[PDB]
């Protein structure tokens, strides 16, 4: 089980790197949702972000080798918490759930 973070201030990056064919994803902030991101905070559509909540969200990695982990940069306390990668393929989807704490 991922835990990421540490510090607050200095960016904290959750790795998420998927398998099968290139396809979009979300990032959501909160446990990983049945169905979608009830809570997207960064939205791919192929391999480039059409959605982000907060410019300090980055996803610095290969999008098209399926490298979606997510930088937050400037970090605060209040970011801790569960986070979702979810990645949407045809008919089915991959999750993986990443926890950040920082103080």
């Amino acid at each position: 089980s991922v835990k990421v973070g540490g510090e607050a201030g200095p960016s904290v990056t959750l790795p998420c790197h998927y398998s099968g064919a290139v396809t979009s994803m979300c990032w959501n902030r909160g446990s990983c949702s049945l169905f979608t991101c009830q809570n997207g905070i960064v939205w791919t559509n192929g391999t480039h972000v059409t959605y982000r909540k907060d410019t300090r969200y980055k996803l610095l990695g290969d999008l098209s080798r399926r490298d979606v982990s997510l930088t937050i940069e400037n970090t605060a306390v209040s970011d801790s918490g569960v986070y979702c990668c979810r990645v949407e393929h045809r008919g089915w989807f991959n999750d993986m759930k990443i926890t950040v704490s920082l103080e």
